[PDB]
């Protein structure tokens, strides 16, 4: 789903086609918004599974002592909140491709069954003692250094030296050539749809300030940045006094 091709995104992609036809594990890392769920489903798309279902879990999106019920499901009543009972991701994954993003956000206690898991496919739902098993593909991400995480005693070192059999480190938007103005181009239609407007182009400055700023927040940055024109302005061309701080004052 990543768009352009950049010398180091080419490596990416030969790597997505290597791997997509195993059930190894893949380890997704780079900085803050970069496309790692992107890079996650396009190895389901290229691989064998590819018409099963891809799912993806956020492990940071879910309070830490709830990614358990998330990722194994509950049944009813297992906890003070367990209205109904849960089907899992696990579960929502079976014959597909599981993302665990985030995954450094796992206590130690999930890291352990989740190990467990990872080794045997066999899960218990929060409040069962009854087994059930799945086929999973795992991709995991971490915006962490994971080999810091370990060193630090926060995440499992027999876990991290499972699941890191395919790394995958996408390369930051400073670093990608040409891709840049592609995808802001792609994100400035999309936004110009959303938004009723009808932006088309950038003029040669603001071409030149994209292509020579850092984008220390990477395509999540990019993306505020073309929603934040969008949003504010009204023309068929951005301008270079339409991009919002700090963007060149920081590059300055």
């Amino acid at each position: 789903g990543f768009i352009g091709n950049s010398l180091p995104m080419q490596a990416v992609y030969r790597v997505i086609e290597s791997a997509a036809s195993s059930k190894a594990t893949v380890f997704i890392t780079g900085e803050s918004g970069t496309g790692k769920e992107v890079c996650a489903e396009a190895i389901h798309a290229a691989s064998p599974r590819h018409d099963k279902p891809f799912i993806a879990l956020n492990c940071a999106a879910i309070p830490k002592d709830l990614i358990e019920s998330e990722l194994f499901g509950h049944v009813k009543g297992a906890f003070t909140g367990a209205s109904t009972e849960r089907q899992g991701a696990v579960e929502m994954a079976h014959n597909g491709t599981l993302m665990l993003d985030e995954l450094c956000e796992m206590d130690l206690d999930l890291q352990s069954k989740l190990l467990r898991f990872i080794q045997t496919g066999t899960y218990q739902k929060v409040g069962s003692s009854k087994m059930s098993s799945v086929d999973v593909r795992f991709v995991c991400a971490t915006n962490r250094n994971p080999w810091e995480e370990v060193q630090e005693g926060r995440f499992r070192e027999d876990l991290y030296y499972r699941l890191h059999v395919i790394p995958i480190s996408l390369p930051p938007l400073r670093e990608r050539g040409g891709d840049i103005i592609e995808i802001a181009h792609a994100l400035l239609g999309l936004m110009s749809l959303e938004e009723g407007k009808s932006f088309s182009r950038f003029s040669e400055p603001v071409l030149r300030l994209f292509e020579s700023y850092s984008w220390p927040g990477n395509v999540r940055e990019l993306q505020n940045v073309i929603r934040n024109i969008v949003v504010l302005n009204t023309d068929d061309e951005v301008k270079l006094e339409m991009v919002p701080p700090p963007i060149l004052e920081h590059h300055h």
